[PDB]
């Protein structure tokens, strides 16, 4: 009796409370492809190798695409690839739009343009020897573009501004701010979708779309009420355009904290009850700080979430069950993903680092961060074989590239909790295209058992088709 | 041969009149998940922890988005969060709604509005100096917020006003008084969807919407016929908002009441014949006084209806086979659960109390209401196994987290009334994670059984797979 | 225990990072159809033969419907059918539009018309000594035809500009200049899906339909905000009209490119993983300069993509089981196909060329590409089938047509990247209609096998129903 | 073992290019129906008897409701029933429409009104003394009645008039001509779908309907945006109104041709893989000649279409298996089928004559065409059956009318193209009604093997239940 074992998603207790939650992979992706009887496989996140030297930390970046380029904002700098283009002040996330004839920053309050010539402004009310209208410009929150126009987000007024047309520097010359007013209150994020401003407050998103009104004084924008979301955003960053709308966090206005994707009026959970947990973990402070983010490689739809002790990842193309949510760490000792503001460019998937003034360009064809090999893990559902002696532990691993015949620490739990023995078995060579990972005799299966399969490599581990002889 | 005994939802007889009612787990929420050859479990709801001391029994809770903070009114005092903001009069249950300016509670037919910078206003008419109109304000029933006004209910004349823009202590300028006319009568409560103003009445429920009428004296809302719903509500706190309208308590005025969720102009009934019987159990009184609310943690979507002599709470995450109601209680005797006005701040949720001037927190490590042991049960539907000598009933309870080493009583009943003798199996133990609770020998089934297994613990109950040997 | 090996899509191994890949039929198309026992077979790409001699490589196609024939600019010069009509400047890949009085071709930023009777005109500003407007034409970079109006794309400066009614050598009188404006750049194509004039940035595409204006200065066209997609298109010749919207191959400014074909405001992916990693392959120098056309024969709907390195081939009507990809190819050593720019006149298929001065027509009872014979290759999906035996690998072939009696080399692998012994059968033979082409004695999987099954021909190859005993 | 074997549709290799080809029954129909065991039945395509001697072969045909009767143009003459009403000078098809006043046909470019008066008119401009406008009416291509309008077209310019309301003889004083204008060109036919006039180009198909304005120059018609489909017909007569759409051949501008049904702006291929090889086994000519039109009889759909080598027909009422084509054919060497232009009347179908001078009438009690004797074939697709020893060959016929026991040419091939020894067992007797038709020994199958089962007779040929012994 051959028993096929999952490893796309474990599951386990937890010793604080007694509850059942799920053990997620770990640096790992489920693929979902039929190999030979296995119908999906788990392939190791690819690696991360220095590219360029920054000025310091990461803070920002988008895909120019007036320039066709990538523009971070790493440290007290600002880059067009490589190349340094300007200073910004600040010292943590700040927003990111382009236009026409700049790009601009959202940061200290502030609506930073930095333009391709070389010259930088700064967005501010019209000189008052002009008879235009004239609006108290707040704090800016949160910054994008539309229709040649920037659109910021005051900070906690409710109101957002555009700016002029033939003048991106000073607000509309008559008709600038608008309200989302179908609140209470709250205006944490501001995005684009497809033609409409959506304004995320807390506990409603609001859409905006031009009127046509060409009279002076007229508003140029009207809120849409038949596209409202009864739902906010924890933080300015825990919005994201996902698929064909944004994927958001929800503010503790409406309930426990989860992951939504926008439909048609509403919002569709993604989180299950452990990732519910893993949120719930955290407070208002360090749910606020989260950031978001989404990459799209090898028919991988990802959205990554970072929080500051857990870096969760969501495969949309791999959720045909139920979503697939992994985990992504650095080191072996639960620290936090070192990757943060991913970017496709050229040909090369780059990114920047939470803790070194550098940016890596996320090869394929290894594991190890900047130098360093990492640790994958893969967890198996528990499962009651009473009374069953079990043999022959098997995995289809993909073996050939590899710079040390990396082994892998096999141990299986009897409660869920707590682990046994770790035996070592290789499961990676050097130029060796068959190797057959498999262990002949694991024991006796009194009540329960999972296992753990633990790796640690600088190559990348492909494994697929665990199965179990429980006679 | 082996039988698995479902236990989230039980069957018996009531002597009363001798019918078939259903037995709801009590303090036991059913969480649906694949363990183990089970798919779902069944957990206890969350313990209260003491977390504040307050000046009386709550009596009404909102979350203030202007202010990002949970407001409370407990006994004749007001809360905005921890610290006393107001005094409030009265004693029964109040109405609570917020907006950028103030925070107002209505009680005592008055909206009483307390400001942020300090100052306790009231809504009344208009001085007779203005050239502004003078309507006949009743009193106030129901409140609301919407677009920068509040609407208010006029008591049991259909009437209902909505305040001036720019003088929220007065009623609009020249056109503040709106009627449901599609009615005899009916303005039980109001509430706000998405965008719409909804009034519900008894057997109907109206919804506005604004007019955008900017002369003077035209409408500011008009009513949309196309979205009427043909039910009303019992009371005035008989609806809460549920997933993305409303669910109430239907009144007498059609039919026997049941719990309804409006759907797209219609309403789905959610109560089975069990809690359509245990609502019929109440008079008109003491149904206009049950309180509906809303919760939302782990994926469940609870919403939790009080009235005088039971706590019924539906679980809308798991109910894939039929409406999942459970019973709240607190104490070894069926008295009325004691938590009451479930917010979510932060990250934890806070409850108010109904018979001592506290302010607890929903621990989740515990199960015990202020140190206080609590009683869970668990029937199973009884089945028909003439001469069956059932053996080896097996439950796979979640163990380890416990103060003591706590016991079940199991027991059977043969007709589904009375139950027989109570064997105490250790259900759990402190700091072990595998325990096999098992009962090797239980009898023969003679015509009919069911059975029961109670638990009373400080600490949390976690079942699943009841499995028993029927040869 | 005879087995039906699927050769369809093989599998295998990238040992460049060693994840597994799909294996793509090269010069053979699935036809889904019930044969024997089979439900479908496998027939090699219709065959080049020479008809005319050109000016040099092919540069353009399009069908002439004014005219009923087909233009090719190949070399330098314009050919209709068979005969010159003109002169043409620059060397690289061209745009084609064709209207009621003329040919059109984008060349150089130039919109050069070749009118019927023998006159050559350029589109250009109105002369100075009317009143009419004096726009920035600056340099074309894509055309097409609409309405009875010439619509070009000005590179790199997100507009685009109609032709007069009256006068197809100049712009509009007065409305001739419109802007995409829902992005910071992007104008890479433009075309015409229905009566929409369809426009290709990158991240967008936009849709503009005639107004129906009648006076001085108001625009002919407006935006259809409705109809928009958010992704753009890598390359300026990477869409094409597939099957009534267009196919198109994604930017890099909406994360890893991929094929697409437009649905009502979205894209559905058509790449597979396989196809992906492929395309990533190359830089957006590279990606740039892919052209995708669309063939119809025969049931068969192929979209044929020209890369620097890949000829890739999208089976719309064998998609049935997931997207059907294979590869064209010239010679034996993974060369690129040669054929390009297939169009149909009369009753035969005729294609350009990438390194000669020729123009073939497709004959369908040759494999071979100008009297050169080809390399046809077919794939097995590696299968685990420890310890067993394989006998009897037998093939239906239909045999008949050929020159001479064509050999099939047979082998297999066991890790799925290095392929074995090599074994001759002969596959076919001239005017024999009943070979029963098989191989006796295979070997033992010990693990895994896969086969290779080659074929070298100047004749067509069909095969189906490949067949093992496992024994 | 006894098989059932499917007639329907047979399968078998062309020796041309070695590629597999359906085998269409030749005068034969597919009737879908539970008979006995056999889900469904054959049965030949009634004979044609003599009804009228005519002045030559049929150049069209069309049922006047108007004067409710047929009329027939074959030769030089135009027929209403079997009397003589005018004179056409041509030798092609020729269009017809009617009226209320007038049987107008479109012949050697003119369109000729024969009113039922006696009077023979021509549309032509208005008389240069009013002053209506004058229009450049070419050549007339197609026509079709209106609204109490003849709409005809003007040959290749995309531009087509309607005639004045009260005088038919001449087209719209004021406005009268308009143009499909999305397309370069193509104004191959015209039709009348509902209340839309429908111009069929090369590449588009447009709709037009009327806009009712009544000041004098408005146009009538305008287009249809919404229904235009982008395909293109052949010829000018291959389309016809088959089910609640039209029917047509495409056109070499958009692809090889095939078979379409139109449906909502799109059109739905009808044909299979053989039938377009069959298609573009002709050139650009002898397509664009080939006539389609609709039979309807017996709950049978048939759409035939006629081509210089081919007629083939397509029943819609039995194509739940895919599309379901058979072949008409005279004689017994493939001479193609001489009925054309069927039209039903009274309780009769009539047909006129490809080659002779004579009208005939379709009697369904024979299967003569003239008294002519015709052979029906019935192909069984190929299937392998290695060493197979088959018995007892037996065919359910319904048997009793008959001039003669006509017998049946059995015989069986091994390759799918060559057929072997033919054996004659007789199929049916004269007022014999029970008959059992069935062949005891047939060979071992060693690779492969189909069969042919031909039939000559003068009387219908029912055919169902084709079984054989494998064993």
């Amino acid at each position: 009796p051959i028993q096929q074992l999952p490893m796309m998603k474990g599951m386990g207790k937890d010793f604080k409370n007694a509850d059942y939650i799920d053990y997620l992979p770990v640096n790992m992706l489920a693929t979902p492809k039929e190999i030979l009887n296995s119908s999906g496989y788990l392939r190791s996140f690819p690696g991360i190798t220095k590219r360029y030297d920054m000025n310091g930390v990461s803070r920002g970046v988008e895909y120019n695409t007036a320039q066709n380029a990538v523009y971070r904002v790493c440290g007290g700098k600002l880059y067009k690839g490589e190349s340094e283009v300007g200073d910004v002040a600040g010292s943590g996330r700040v927003s990111m739009a382009h236009g026409r004839t700049s790009q601009a920053v959202g940061v200290n309050g502030q609506l930073v343009e930095y333009r391709y010539d070389g010259t930088v402004k700064t967005v501010s009310n019209w000189p008052a020897d002009s008879g235009f209208t004239q609006y108290e410009l707040g704090s800016v929150r949160d910054i994008t573009r539309l229709r040649g126009r920037y659109a910021w987000s005051k900070d906690g007024t409710d109101s957002w501004f555009i700016t002029d047309l033939e003048d991106e520097s000073h607000p509309d010359r008559y008709s600038a701010q608008y309200r989302a007013e179908s609140q209470p209150d709250g205006i944490i994020g501001i995005g684009t979708w497809r033609d409409f401003i959506v304004c995320f407050g807390s506990s409603t998103i609001e859409y905006f779309s031009l009127t046509g009104a060409t009279t002076a004084g007229a508003a140029l924008y009207v809120a849409q009420p038949s596209l409202m979301v009864q739902k906010g955003i924890a933080g300015t960053y825990c919005k994201t355009p996902f698929a064909d709308s944004y994927a958001f966090i929800s503010h503790p206005a409406t309930g426990a904290p989860s992951v939504y994707i926008i439909g048609s009026g509403q919002a569709s959970p993604i989180a299950t009850a452990s990732i519910e947990k893993i949120i719930r973990s955290y407070t208002a402070e360090e749910m606020a700080t989260g950031v978001m983010e989404t990459l799209r490689f090898d028919s991988h739809e990802l959205l990554i979430i970072h929080l500051p002790r857990h870096v969760l990842v969501y495969d949309a193309s791999s959720s045909q069950n139920g979503p697939q949510w992994c985990v992504l760490k650095t080191g072996l000792y639960d620290d936090v993903y070192r990757g943060v503001d991913f970017m496709y460019e050229g040909n090369q998937i780059t990114c920047g680092d939470k803790s070194e003034a550098v940016v890596g360009q996320l090869q394929f064809d290894i594991s190890s961060q900047y130098d360093k090999q990492q640790e994958h893990l893969l967890f198996t559902p528990l499962f009651k074989a009473d009374n069953a002696r079990c043999f022959d532990l098997e995995v289809e691993s993909s073996t050939g590239v590899a710079q040390y015949a990396d082994r892998l620490f096999l141990s299986a739990t009897t409660d869920g909790i707590n682990y046994g023995r770790e035996q070592m078995i290789e499961q990676n060579e050097p130029f060796v295209y068959d190797k057959r990972v498999l262990w002949k005799r694991v024991g006796r299966i009194r009540r329960l058992i999972g296992f753990k399969l633990r790796v640690i490599t600088k190559s990348p581990v492909t494994l697929s088709g665990c199965q179990i002889r429980l006679e």
